[PDB]
């Protein structure tokens, strides 16, 4: 059942919110790929059609140019009718870290560290690239365990909320104005992102550092460090992330105090006290 004159569709892999993902065989390259067929809507008409389209096309143009083994590769885009289009991706086996933590609750430190070093290498690449990127949505749902194991390989994905640190937007003194305040998953976002006032927050790649701290903590203890049993609307109501001034560690399971010291470096409340991605990428804890 072939698409774009190459793209022979084999079977379903999964469903997104408004998409279906098929395993396909790329007849020209002669490799297996994932075709994600985006299907909207017939009754959103006009306004919500085009800003869903440009959100998708924006993500596509960021993600297309990324070439690194710890980031899922994006091969192609093409439209079908007016109300649907496809993106074509590197075919990845296994499930994601969110699913893994549902089955197995937590993991070992050696395993949790194995994942974090890999994530950090992706972040180092995103901060070496042609205008640097903040991957604003780092979370277990966007970390694929491609070998089906925690000790094995991982890759990151989903640049829908990702901010571009170009010269118009960003400088190293101030950082960049937060574009779309309220977006993203609040457990993995830092305190500065929740301040509401006259002017929007100023952010940098230090929001990804906070995410890494939270994700690592979650892998070790099987619980999130802030707002564990709280919805998104609860987090905002209670300002639980603005109160996240000191991170506590349950006595079980045992983690090294070097691991705990690493988490405190990543989860520094005040962004000026927090290490940036460059400094995270040469953190002593992560040295082989
Ligand atoms: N590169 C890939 N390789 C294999 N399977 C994939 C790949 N990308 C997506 N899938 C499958 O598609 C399912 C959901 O697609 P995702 O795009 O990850 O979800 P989503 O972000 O909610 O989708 P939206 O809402 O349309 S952006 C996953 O559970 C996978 O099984």
């Amino acid at each position: 059942p072939t698409l774009n004159d190459r793209y022979l569709l084999l079977h379903l892999l999964g469903r997104g919110g408004f998409s279906e993902v098929y395993k396909a065989f790329d007849l020209t390259e002669q490799r297996y790929v994932a075709v994600k067929i985006h299907q909207l809507n017939k009754n959103w008409r006009d306004e919500k059609k085009e800003n869903y389209h440009k959100h998708a096309c924006r993500e596509y143009r960021i993600h297309k140019e990324l070439d690194h083994p710890r980031i899922v590769k994006l091969y192609d885009y093409f439209s079908l009718d007016t109300d649907s289009f496809c993106t074509v991706l590197e075919y990845c086996e296994g499930n994601d870290l969110d699913f893994y933590l549902k089955q197995h609750k937590l993991m070992s430190e050696k395993e949790a560290r194995s994942i974090i070093m890999q994530i950090v290498n992706a972040l180092k690449y995103l901060n070496e690239i042609k205008p640097p990127i903040i991957h604003y949505d780092l979370k277990p749902g966007n970390i694929l365990l491609v070998n089906g194991t925690a000790c094995g390989e991982i890759k990151i994905t989903d640049f829908g909320l990702s901010k571009i640190m170009d010269d118009d937007s960003y400088n190293s003194v101030d950082g960049m104005e937060l574009t779309s305040q309220g977006a993203g998953t609040y457990w993995y976002l830092p305190p500065e992102c929740f301040v509401v006032g006259k002017e929007p927050p100023k952010i940098s790649n230090k929001v990804d550092v906070w995410s890494v701290g939270v994700i690592f903590y979650q892998c070790l203890y099987g619980r999130k460090p802030f707002g564990h049993n709280q919805s998104q609307q609860d987090i905002l109501q209670e300002n639980t992330i603005l109160k996240a001034t000191e991170v506590q560690f349950p006595p079980k399971p045992v983690v090294t105090p070097e691991a705990k010291a690493f988490i405190r470096r990543c989860l520094a409340y005040r962004k000026e006290d927090r290490i940036d991605v460059q400094q995270l990428a040469c953190d002593p804890y992560l040295l082989p």
